[PDB]
């Protein structure tokens, strides 16, 4: 067709108004007479704008169909899809440096509820700035947001500041996992380990592999005491040799705290436990005192024996300390 | 079809089936702009498609709208290698798609961002696996190049500080808590007192949780029915507040209809009483116990606890 | 230069409108009533194969930038934003959202040599944890990713309405709900002793980092601590000049250490059991010798210049230590 510019104008008697224009380069501009990229749209939307409709750009889907999806399509080794958000203070003309605490980008999600669009967002990720821009400095940092039930706001739950850390319920995470509340493990169960004449028994929630593949990591929870022994080889000397820390579940239970660690070729862990009802008993069986047990053990995986088996473990029944390797 | 020539490159095209295509002779989609931008482009002129905004308006924002029980809103990232006529599987490692936020700073926009949202393949891709994994990136103060800070990976492990995270939470600094304050449960002649931070639902809404800080010892005794029994049967942790403090380890439990919890503190300083109420040692504190709201008492009460005061052994059940 | 004029609508037909410039301004692709300055709402229907499964689509290829989609925004008060609309019902009647729909969601899609993963390969979704009205609007954030060797991506982490974050869990009860290990730095072996011959001390910190990382708790596994304070710190008690003598061994034990602070300088709270310790007296005697446990309350002392202990106490095997 033309051979340089094709502009496209509305009402051009009532008041001279341009809408659209293909450049001679091929970019085209919808509401900007020149535009920067291959579509750029500018046409001015007021704040007076409405939900659904306070935005440049918008696809639509309906029912089963999928269109009402936006996407970026990349072929490469090297590039990637991306979707780009620029921020600026002043102007577009006289673009000047961000502050702090300016926001950059935002992903907003709007939920309808029968009769509108919630002010604000319903959930949203935005990346904040986290001082004042310069050549020198691009600080940033990205929150979560997030709107509790009976709500019609959302709120800041998380946040990724600039020195990376992540703060949950905290606004300036001082820590790299500085957390406002509790935290929750899996409840493992009870652990049992018990190595005499008789045999070898045990009870274990995890396996060999697992424990070698997670080595340095610490499991805390509320279950009843451990059964722990080994009158033969691993806990066979030490003041009290071969007594066995003979829990009574209750529903009192106690905490267990185990952290994995390795023998170089096994998986080893180092159990904590304190609470109610616990009975020590000598290699013989006969009980030396029943109540209030507390008990810290080194126990790894026996190939020789296929089995876990504690290598010294020590605590104390009521008023009377044990020890055992 | 109805194409929109310049001299003699075809820039646009409308073709029969209703697809309006830029930069494209066969559009796929509603509309697709393919125009190429070379490298060479710059900040902010770097995209196919671009929403403005200035000042109050609310043009600047590129949006997606579904009304449907089924369907989703969605931006969606694909990721190739190869070519677009040739397009062959991603490769380890290799990005697929990114949120990006870039700031200026009156001269320029940073270069590779300021703050992104990644999601990466984490093994070659085929038939048979289609690993990835999430990575978000922020810039520090005083920098200029956004850095990896957490990843969530394609086994779920969370990494903060970590770019290979084994645990299902590996940090790689320090955990913090609330500060809690100091506890309290006694149960004597002279009446029932407590402190205690959390509330019965709030204990029963939060099972299995943990919680650590620093703070004073607390004073703990039952010299009535539960721990008026056993080596020290009337008992009271007297912990005097210190600047030095302790470490608070305490566990949220159950009794089936009311919330208990099982507390572990060390520190000093700590005076052992007896139901009497005398002195028995003064100095370093150890102790565990079992308390639980108790509604017939009104207030939390200890079940049964047993310590170490400097050198001497104490339980009461 | 060449341009063409309308006073009013301007529609475009390919039999049938395909297209639409309208008085106001706005332009629509397959809708008749554009309600932004660009809508598209050509129909997409299921049949649909990726990568055409959507509305509007940017494309790029090798080392050039055009598969990106932007938004820019030059102003102090706005923000350049991504928004996501999601409603029940149809388009022309928009309706409530029900509890758990999902709204909006940021996925990426990967080939494999032959077509791209359906439901995609990572997402980041946003879902409504409550059917929604004009007094309430919950929702949570999801986060799903694909194992390998799998071929769907599952929800790995949330973060729910009540701002409670959960690692392998769907609805977490706790601010920090992990279905699994919480691992932190392994920070070697502690050492502080204060003798006759001197002060040393081996710390894995700064007075500075633990000044400004007050309550931080961190957990791990290594070999005994060594330590002793027979001059000023633990200088009485049961037990005066205790030495708590840890040998390194490859079983090693669980050190648990919070930061604290003197209120002019940083103070830590130590906890370690395991095999195998000594104990020794001032004078350097072993009194004992085996499994081994601590509490102690250190602090770096700047007449001293170092870390020193202020007051411990423990045991080894069955006799106990006291000493401050």
């Amino acid at each position: 067709a033309v051979n340089g510019n094709l502009r496209f104008y509305t009402a051009a008697a009532g008041t001279d108004s341009e809408r659209m224009r293909i450049t001679g380069s091929g970019l085209v501009g919808i509401g900007t007479p020149a535009p920067a990229v291959p579509l750029q749209v500018a046409t001015r939307v007021p704040s007076s704008a409405v939900h659904p409709n306070r935005a440049g750009i918008q696809a639509v889907g309906e029912g089963t169909d999928v269109g009402g999806r936006i996407s970026a399509l990349v072929s490469s080794t090297i590039e990637m899809a991306t979707f780009s958000g620029y921020q600026s203070a002043g102007t577009l003309a006289a673009p000047t440096a961000v502050t702090s605490g300016q926001s950059l980008t935002s992903l907003t999600a709007f939920a309808y509820n029968g009769t509108q669009y919630q002010s604000g967002g319903n959930a949203s990720i935005n990346f904040v700035a986290t001082e004042a821009h310069t050549a020198s400095a691009g600080g940033a940092k990205i929150i979560f947001n997030t709107t509790n039930n009976g709500a019609t706001g959302s709120t800041e739950k998380v946040v990724i500041d600039q020195n990376g850390n992540v703060g949950v319920g905290v606004g300036a995470p001082t820590a790299k996992m500085d957390v406002n509340g509790g935290i929750k493990q899996p409840n493992y169960g009870i652990i049992s380990a018990v190595r005499n004449s008789g045999g070898v028994t045990a009870s274990m929630p995890w396996t060999n592999a697992y424990v070698l593949a997670h080595q340095g990591e610490m499991h805390q929870w509320v279950a009843g005491g451990p059964i722990l022994q080994d009158s033969v080889t691993g806990c066979n000397a030490g003041p009290d040799a071969g007594v066995k820390f003979d829990s009574i579940a209750t529903s009192w239970g106690g905490p267990y705290k185990v952290i994995f660690h390795t023998t170089g070729s096994n998986g080893a862990i180092h159990l904590e436990w304190s609470g109610w009802q616990v009975s020590l008993k000598n290699s013989a069986g006969t009980e030396l005192a029943i109540g209030m047990g507390q008990v810290f053990a080194t126990l790894h995986y026996d190939p020789a024996v296929s089995n876990w088996r504690v290598e010294h473990m020590f605590g104390r029944i009521n008023n009377t300390n044990f020890t055992c390797w």
